C-alpha cells in the first residue's frame, strides 16, 4: 500500500495526451493523493528530480526538455503502486516498450516519453519530497 | 478568455476524471493552472456557491462538494467560458444533451460531475477563490 | 426511480456494437436489473413487443429482422430511466437522430437501428412483463 | 471451442462491464448464452470454485462473488479458451500484462473483474453449472 | 449517394485523422476512394473553394489548406451528404454541437478539421476535382 | 525510415480501419502516402506476396486480399518498420499479445487485418509495388 511520484511530461501536453495518460492509471484503480500543475517547472526541481542522472550525456538535454513545457506532478496511492505504475509506463526505449504500455502505445522517442514514474521506494520518497515539500 | 472548472467528488467516486478532462483537452483548451484538493475547505465551497446560499438544496450541495476530492482547473482558450459550458451540458438530467459531459455521464441534478463558470464575471470571481 | 426495457438488436451483434451500446447506458450510470440473451427470440415475443405496430406496412419486415439474429433484453433502473434512455437512444430516423445519441453516432437505417427502449411507463411495464414473466 | 466467463461484482461496482465484454467482442468472440445474476446463489459460486475449497482465501473469494451482481457468459470461437485466457491476464496484479483486462483494469488479486475457464474440461464443467 | 470529405492539415497536426474517419466509419459510411496529399496543389484548393473566391478569408483559408497534408475521401451511403454534414457540425466553434466532430474537437472557424460536401451539386464538382 | 502497411479486407468488413490507423497515428507515425483500393489487382497482390508463392496458403491468401477493399499506406518514423511490426503483433492468433492490433482484434491466421513490411528490403519492394 505505497505512494509513487508521476510526472506528466511536456510532450504529453504538446500532443494533447495528458488525459489519456492519467486515465490509464485511473482505469487501473490508483488514487490521486496530490497534484500540482506547473506551466514551467523550476530547473532546480528538475535537476534534483534527476540527480542520479547528473553525470550522463543526456542530462543537459533532458533538463532542457523537462522545462520546454508544462508538467504535472502527481502522487498516486495503491497496493504496490510503484511497481505497478512502472509496468504501465513501459520501457524507456521505443524498441523495447510493449504495446499495451503508455510508452509502447504512445511514445516514439527515448527522451520525449510522456511520463515519469518512481523506480523504487527510495526514489519515490525522495521524489515526493521534492515536488511536495 | 479564461474559465474555472471543478472536477467534482462524484468524478473521483466513478473514476471519470480523465474522461472529463479528456473532453476539454480534445476541444483544445489549455490548462493554465490546476490544484488537487483531497477535501476542499467548506467555506471555500460556500464562497464558490455564494449565489446559491438562499436555495433549498444549498446544504446538500456544499455537503456533496466536501464529501470527496475535487480538482480546480483554470482553462484557457477562445471563448473558453461559453464553449466549455456547452460541453458541460445542462444541470438537469432531464435536459442535458447526449454528446455533453453531463448528457453522457451525469444522471442526477446534484452529482453532475463538473462545474464551469457561467460568465466572464463569475469566472474572474471563482478563479481568484481557488487561485490567489 | 423507474425501470425500463431495452433490446440490443440483431444489427448490434452483426456490427459488433453490443458492448459500445450497453456501455453508453452504463456510463450514464443506469443499473442492470435483468438481462436475458436470445440467440433467436421467439416470434410471439417479438410480435407482442411490437403489438402497437401490428397494422403498419413495416410490421412483417420488422418482425423478420428482429429474429434475423440474437438480441439482448435488458431492464435498467435509474432516476427517470425511461425518458433518459430514450434521449440516449436517438430519433428513429437517420435524418433526425442527433450526433451524440446511440442512433445518431452509429445507426444509418430506419429499421436497423441497434436498440429498442420503452417509450412510456405503460409500455415499459408491459414490455418488461413480456421479456421477463 | 466454447468457454465460460464471469463478469465479477467489482465490474458492476466500477461500471466496467461494457469495457470488459467490449474487449472480447472485438477479439471477435460470439455470445452463445448469457445470464445476469443480481446475486449468485452461494453454492453455485462454491461449486464454481470447488477446486479452491482448500485454500486460505476461499472464503473471501466466495464472499466477494456474492457481494454484487455477476454475468455468466458462454463465448464461442476458435481456441476461445486459451485466447480469452490470454486477454484476461494474470491473476496477480504484480504479474498481469498491460494490454490485458486485468493488466489495464485490475489492481488486486481477488477483485480482478473477470473469470474465464482455464481448460477444456473446466469449461464443460463451469458451463453446465451456470447453464443447465 | 456519394460525398467528398477532406481531412484537413490541422487534423494531421493534432493527430485526429483516425478519430475523424472513425466517426464516419462508425455510422456505417463506406469509403469509395481515398488519396493522401502530402501537400495539395493550390489550384485544386482554389477550385474546391471557388464559390468562396470573393470572401475576406479566401486567401487565408487557402494558405491553411496547403500548410500541411490533407486526405480526400469519397464516402458513400444512404443520404451520405446531409448525414455526414450533421456528423461534421456547424462551422462556428460557438455553434457546433457537442457530439459532432467540430463540436467535440474544433475550436476555430478556419481550423475545423474536416470539409464535407453541402449538396449533390458540390458533391460532384468536388469529387471530380479530387478524383478524375 | 519508411514502411508499407496494408489495411486488409477484413478491416473494412468489421469496420476497424480507423481503429487500426488510429493505433499507428497514436504512436506518432506519419503518413507519407496512401491509396484506397476498392479491389486490388491480383498481380499487385501476388507481387506483394511473391516470397510466398510456394506455400499451401498462397492462393487463399490472394483470394482473400481481393475479396474486399484495401488501404495501402507508407508510414514514416524513426524505426517505423520494427516499431510498427511490434504494434501489429504475431501472425498466429494463438501468439499475438494483448496490446497489439492482432492480439486485440484478430482471431484468425489469414484474416489478420494488417500487413506491415518486415525489413528495409521488403519496405522498398512493397512501396514500389503500391506507389510507383
Ligand atoms: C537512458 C536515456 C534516458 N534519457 C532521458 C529520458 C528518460 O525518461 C530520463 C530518465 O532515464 P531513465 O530513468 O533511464 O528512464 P525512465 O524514465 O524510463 O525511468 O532520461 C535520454 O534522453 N536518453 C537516454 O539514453
Ligand atoms: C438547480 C439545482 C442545482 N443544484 C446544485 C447542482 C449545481 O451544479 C449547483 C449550482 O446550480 P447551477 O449553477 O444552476 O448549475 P450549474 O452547475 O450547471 O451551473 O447546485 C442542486 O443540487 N439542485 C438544483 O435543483
Ligand atoms: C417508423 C418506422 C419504424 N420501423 C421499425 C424500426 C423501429 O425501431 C420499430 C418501432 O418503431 P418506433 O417505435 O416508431 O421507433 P423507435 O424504435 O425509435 O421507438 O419499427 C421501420 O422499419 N420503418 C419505419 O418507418
Ligand atoms: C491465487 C489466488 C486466487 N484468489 C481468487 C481470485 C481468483 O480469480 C480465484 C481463483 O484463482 P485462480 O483460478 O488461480 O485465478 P484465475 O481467476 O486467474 O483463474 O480465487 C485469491 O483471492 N487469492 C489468491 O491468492
Ligand atoms: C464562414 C467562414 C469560413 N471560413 C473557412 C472555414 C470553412 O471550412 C471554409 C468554407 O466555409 P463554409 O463552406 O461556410 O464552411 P464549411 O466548412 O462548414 O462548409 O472557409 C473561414 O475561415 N472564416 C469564416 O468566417
Ligand atoms: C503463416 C501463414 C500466413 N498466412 C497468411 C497471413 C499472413 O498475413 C500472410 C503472410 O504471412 P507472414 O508474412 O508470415 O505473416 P505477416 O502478415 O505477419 O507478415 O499469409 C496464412 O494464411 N496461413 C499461414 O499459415
Ligand atoms: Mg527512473
Ligand atoms: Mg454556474
Ligand atoms: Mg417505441
Ligand atoms: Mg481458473
Ligand atoms: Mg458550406
Ligand atoms: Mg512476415
Amino acid at each position: 500500500l505505497q505512494r509513487t511520484l508521476v510526472l506528466i511530461k511536456p510532450d504529453a501536453f504538446e500532443r494533447s495526451l495528458v488525459a489519456e495518460i492519467m486515465g490509464r492509471i485511473e482505469k487501473k484503480n490508483f488514487k490521486i493523493v496530490s497534484m500540482k500543475f506547473w506551466s514551467k517547472a523550476p530547473r532546480n526541481l528538475i535537476e534534483q528530480h534527476y540527480k542520479e542522472h547528473s553525470e550522463q550525456s543526456y542530462f543537459n538535454d533532458l533538463c532542457d526538455f523537462m522545462v520546454s513545457g508544462p508538467i504535472i506532478s502527481i502522487v498516486y496511492e495503491g497496493t504496490d503502486a510503484i511497481s505497478k505504475i512502472r509496468r504501465l509506463q513501459g520501457n524507456t526505449n521505443p524498441l523495447a516498450s510493449a504495446p499495451g504500455t503508455i510508452r509502447g502505445d504512445l511514445a516514439n522517442d527515448i527522451r520525449e516519453n510522456l511520463i515519469h514514474a518512481s523506480d523504487s521506494e527510495d526514489s519515490a520518497v525522495d521524489e515526493i519530497s521534492i515536488w511536495f515539500p
